[PDB]
């Protein structure tokens, strides 16, 4: 029977002694907030500048023991966003983000609700773009770990204690795809604390283990490389007379190896460290460079011939520099393919088993 | 007779006891809002980051029973927007959306239009960057289904109900056009709620088909294609002898070939299936290709010619040998673009019953 | 002798009954505002998001009973800006427009002027992102037509009326220049009225005809088009036997007029129409095209040549293949810069007639 | 004695008559502004976009006469800037901006400082987007010269006057330097009064004249054309039997001429006028394409020479032939690099005498 | 026993004489503030703008008399940051900056600590593009000296003196590495003074050495350009009467080291001095520059043995010109490779004892 309007004045009006600004159970045990996030949107992953975009629900809950009521019978009893300037919302930041608007589309996307005994629930909705470091020592195939950092500013440790929730940990969207990662279905829970000189804070973290997919990068660097490959071996089968044309294949399959390489590694951070797709572009272009070698070597053989020949053992020698520069050609003809596909499944065994060696130390 | 300040700050005064942050019928059945939405402005479709810029002039219709007002006789009455602080507005969101300004520009561009049984008219004009996911099975011809969502948030379904509009769905502004894509005639509107672990919110969502135009992808990237496979096809009129002109021809229709496909593939996301272009230019890459081993068929031939020529039925070997390598040149000549040409009906019917098929399924 | 505060806060206090939310002349005929705007900046004209950024200082006059004032003698009385919170701005938005943002450095750039009789003169500098959809049928000449729509939201055309003001329409700034394009001297000024479910507003359009200027065009893309054809007449004069030369050279002109081509499309948006740039590219890639198949039949013929002379009237059809190749070639260096000479002057003469026919139709 | 809370509300309390939106010395003379800045940061010019973006510490200062104490025996007297809300503060804006957002950064970055006898300090510190058109007609030496105007908005001539400061006129930062530009010494200061239909206004203008440095350009585009057209001189020196190598050397200088040109002039304007570097790789792409036409004639001539040699005054025309083909490189092979000197020692000199009469006339 | 909302209204209260407008310990000595710095994040380092994006916890130490309470028992009294609006917070600016926005995620990112003798500890997160000025003398090896400037706006030397910390200086966070660069272990603090004609204000700079990491670039740039020298050293075996092979391969290296030249300089400021990579591209490209010289003095030497032979001491001149052709390539097989190991070294140890003397010097 009593009306809505001074109950929800009662408890937060100035002739009661709420007081916001002080924490509850002020002097006495630290308040325990349960903390649960709800992945909205997850993308936007960019390597360049390594960071991230996500859309979470922040959901916080608390008790506060001033905000008891027992003259409504109900339990949940939502409340409206409106009055959310006075509650003692607990702080909270992340410590890794760039960004982090809040949403005030036709309202501020916010939530409230007050429980019978005390207990709070606030959900807000925001956008980060939190920022991890990613290790590339594997560009292809590889395992990224992104960390995302909870933690509290203002509110030491004995007055302020950050836990995560025990039902679930972090709720994925259902239907939510990521175009170029693979999101794994467990995420780690270990909360670590920040120690600093002003004090120690309340931490809690979650990583997402996002798993690379090669479907892509088969396809744009991969293939196009054992082309130029291939082509370099077609070289091989031209007339060894002919000069110019052996020459400029060879000279143009080295050059778009280059440029193919170059090309590669444009979407990608400075890194001081080898990775894979340069251990493959260099064995690659090592393959099609030892092409115009051997070219370089057969043709210095016939120069050979044709000053012995023009100007005394000149018919047997004209036959052995003609029958050495065939058996070159006939011996690499084989040759190369053969320690291509050897260098290609151990390349290729060595980096499943070190990718599976990342998935079982995770 | 009555003046209009003391009738428009009655119905909102203190003195009266409207409570804004209070909903509409508290305590009984949940308030029904009728959405229509007028789609002012619709581009900026970009594919690489996967979401599109709409603006909406966002109608929502609910009924307060507080607000009815029996002393006027005009119906509409259509108010100020500067009151529109304590009118309870309903919450509002879009579930997949980036952005969601405001038009502050000369006043707030809003409308608020009280009837005398307290209907609620309440619009406003909002620019959002909404976010889709599109699928790129078919990337030069497809229809993209563009999905936006209304929801609420604070306000679970026994409370807010939200439904569509029976008089029409989504108004498009006359004149409208996009300049790569089609905006086909009828809109979906299929209402689903999400449920959630505090509850269940009510949602409604709108379709939009997307026709992709194929005006331009003839022009850039088919056209191009064929002219270097048609070039291809010029080799093979070439003189036998002239080696390192044939050879030349081929290698750079081949490396043409490859940076026409991989230049084709820049304003696109890292996806990890194979689309249309894909089977496209690899099939016209592979014709070139087929091209060069042609000649170097050939020429191995002529090499044989030359071997067993200078160092026995050498000229009936010799005969055997010039006919070979003139009935390849032969045979290829009129099989190479035979065969092209039942490749690209095969393609082109394959891709046009798989379109028919989309736009039958939907 | 009356002092100044007092008669400023007498005409906007509580104890006045101005009621700034209350339109003037309630319950009457509609208000009357006339606008004209002065173009203090007008450029960064982007053609890939169809859009132009103006700055414009909106001047918008209207009449108010209430505001008038009978005790002081002087008919201006320039005002300050601050109070500019109850005068009851009338609301003003533009139909197509992004950003939109007022300009707050060293304050508010706004100007506020009641004269005696209750004239209200209200200024505000405004920088608008106004997007407009431009027609590309024509791309190197054009004359593209800017519309700038002011219309109103939440007053119906019973309520608020729009019109242009008699004393000129739209005020360019002196010198201001385009780098790009030439603004035309006369403007159109159409108002058309917007028809909505809710109602009828009022809208009136201002219409800018830019002339793209053609000084940029016959540099970047049409002189070395103009290059590329005439290397490939170069073609002509080698000699018949290089075979290498004759087609290495006709090979690199191919392939620069595609890459040429595709990057002069680079900075413009995905249309489905034929324009002017890929007819004039297309016809150049075809000249260049064709000199590649004329030496493929020169050197076709000199094939024949070759067999029927290397294993009988075998002197006189040597003669007739040598005159018949020299014939193709004498034939051909007259009649391809002849025939290009012919397409020049037609394509010319017709894209002027179409200019100018735009230009009159307007 | 007095404490200083009571003298600091005294002067801008409500018991006192200050009326801070009422200007100084009401329906009087006009109040008289001067205005000092100081460059802190110059830079991020961009000529793609023409606007550069500044630094500045606006001080204005003007006289208030009922802000004039007598209490206290102290002539600076340095304020708290909070109270910065009712002081009138005067308009000003700039003509020709973007942004200009001001430094909310761990306080207001602004200082309050009233004299004794009513002296007035302002000084904000604010970065603006500055637009000024500039000159292209001389594209790597040029001296462009960069406008700022500061002019009054809503109080005219009669009421507001700007005045530029006569100790000094604007304070550059020590050390500040410039990477692509030097910044000179002196600095014009003419006031030119904007003349609207609503009346005149005050404003005050300062020009830096702004000397390109030319070191950058010398080393990225000067020199690798020389390069290419030394290269093109090296072809000279080649057999002219050999005819597919001095054909390939002048098409690609021809064709790495024609994408050189293309790229210098990518991070410009479209502009519609003819530059200095159009001029330079004009003469040179002329330079590289007369040797390639040079080496077309030596081959005519050869061919003209091989069809009367093989199907009667043979020998001796024979020998014309030859030596006519051998005296045409031989008189190239001098007659190319003195004419290019003598274009680049024309060139420079009508360029520096071009700069110099621009630095003349200023 | 005491509530803690009086006591905590107490001391801001208008009924107490806090008057958070005046400085602490007014008209008497300059307030003495202490400053230590946290490095949450640093990174994002632009070269092509010259600035970098900080992440910093600033914390600043100052002591109020009024603020002192002796009441309450405790020393360190964390307070609640909502009440920051009266506590007489320090001006501080950063004087060469971008950006710098405060984080108001979830709360506003502040920290309040009042002592009990009046010592306040203030602490805000915030993120300051910072400016600085970088010098590009040694591109690949080079230590940059960033410079952070934090001085106040407003109040003098006499009213306001910043001071650095003396228990350590700025700390950096466990963990914290950049991709591109490393930070240095010390860190100066030189605290210079800026002189305005207003006035001197305090100001403490500190430096932070920055080491480029030299393992990218030594895989990106310095091995293709040694790829390209090889390639041109391997033109040496081929045959010297295979004129459009020798020719074809020299041409394309000097082209492909132009554009690798024109590449690698791309993301870089528009300097005018000439830095490392310019001596090493420079030199390369004279090395391959060089061997196109060569090969066209072997083919002119035999031009003049081809001349004398076909139309007499013709025999031992033909000797002597095929000798002296045979010379040149044998000592020019020998001399490239040596000639460029020795600029190697050179230019090695020359820059390493240059990076070794910055270092040295600071
Ligand atoms: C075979 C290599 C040699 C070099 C051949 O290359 C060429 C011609 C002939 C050579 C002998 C080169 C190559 C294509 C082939 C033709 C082969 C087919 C048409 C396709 O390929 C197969 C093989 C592919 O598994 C390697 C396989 O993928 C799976 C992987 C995943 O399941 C594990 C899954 O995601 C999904 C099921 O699909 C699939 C069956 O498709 C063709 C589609 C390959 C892509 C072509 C690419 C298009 O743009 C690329 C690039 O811009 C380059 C410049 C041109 C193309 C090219 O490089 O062309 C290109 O790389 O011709
Ligand atoms: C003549 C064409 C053949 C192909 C010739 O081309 C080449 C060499 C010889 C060939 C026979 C090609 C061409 C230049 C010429 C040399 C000609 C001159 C030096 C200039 O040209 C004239 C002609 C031009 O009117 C067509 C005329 O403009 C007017 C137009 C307007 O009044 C109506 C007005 O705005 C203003 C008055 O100026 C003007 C008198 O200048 C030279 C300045 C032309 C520009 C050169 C361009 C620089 O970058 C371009 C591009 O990056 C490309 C890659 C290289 C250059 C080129 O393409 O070089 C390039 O295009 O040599
Ligand atoms: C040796 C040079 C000649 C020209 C050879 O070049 C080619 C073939 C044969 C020629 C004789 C060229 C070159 C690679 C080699 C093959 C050599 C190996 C496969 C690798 O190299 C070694 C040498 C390297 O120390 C110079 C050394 O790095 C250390 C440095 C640091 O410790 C001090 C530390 O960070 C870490 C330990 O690693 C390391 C042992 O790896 C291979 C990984 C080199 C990178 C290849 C690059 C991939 O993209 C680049 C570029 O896009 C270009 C276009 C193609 C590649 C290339 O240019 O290919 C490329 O540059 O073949
Ligand atoms: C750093 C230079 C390294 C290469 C110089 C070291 C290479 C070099 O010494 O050349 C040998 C050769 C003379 O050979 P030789 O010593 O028998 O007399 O010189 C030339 O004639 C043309 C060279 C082109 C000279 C081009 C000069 C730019």
């Amino acid at each position: 029977p009593m009306p809505p309007s001074e109950f929800l004045d009662k408890l937060m009006g100035k002739v009661s002694g709420y007081d916001a600004r002080i924490r509850p159970n002020f002097k006495g045990p630290p308040v325990n907030v349960t903390c649960n996030i709800f992945i909205n949107s997850f993308g936007s992953i960019a390597e360049t500048t390594m960071d991230y975009r996500v859309n979470i629900f922040l959901r916080q809950q608390w008790n506060d023991p001033r905000l008891a009521y027992s003259e409504y019978p109900d339990d949940s009893l939502d409340l409206d966003p409106s009055m959310l300037d006075s509650i003692w919302k607990p702080d909270l930041f992340f410590a890794n983000e760039k960004g982090a608007n809040f949403h005030e589309v036709t309202t501020d996307n916010k939530l409230l609700r007050i429980s019978k005994n005390g207990n709070v629930l606030y959900s807000i909705r925001i956008t980060l773009v939190l920022a991890c470091p990613m290790d590339l020592k594997n560009f292809p195939m590889d395992v990224q770990t992104c960390i995302m950092q909870l933690e509290s500013f203002g509110y030491t440790m004995n007055d302020l204690i950050f836990e995560w929730d025990e039902k679930g940990a972090v709720q994925v969207a259902d239907g939510l795809t990521l175009p170029q990662f693979i999101l794994k279905e467990e995420k780690d829970l270990r909360y670590c604390t920040k120690h600093y000189n002003t004090g120690k804070f309340t931490c809690i973290e979650a990583r997402f283990h996002l798993e690379r997919q090669m479907g892509y990068y088969l396809i744009q660097m991969y293939i196009p490389s054992l082309l130029i490959v291939i082509l370099s071996w077609v070289s091989f089968w031209i007339n060894m007379d002919a000069a110019p044309a052996r020459v400029g294949l060879g000279i143009t399959t080295v050059l778009t190896m280059t440029t193919q390489s170059s090309g590669s590694r444009a979407s990608l951070p400075k890194v001081s460290y080898v990775k894979a797709i340069d251990i493959w572009m260099a064995v690659c272009l090592l393959f099609v460079f030892s092409a115009l070698l051997e070219y370089a070597a057969v043709n210095f053989i016939a120069r050979q011939h044709k000053e012995l020949l023009r100007f005394k053992t000149v018919e047997e020698m004209r036959k052995l520099f003609i029958s050495r520069a065939k058996r070159i050609d006939t011996v690499s003809r084989v040759a190369f393919p053969l320690v291509f596909l050897i260098f290609n499944i151990f390349y290729w065994i060595t980096y499943k088993i070190i990718r599976s060696e990342d998935i079982h130390k995770q």
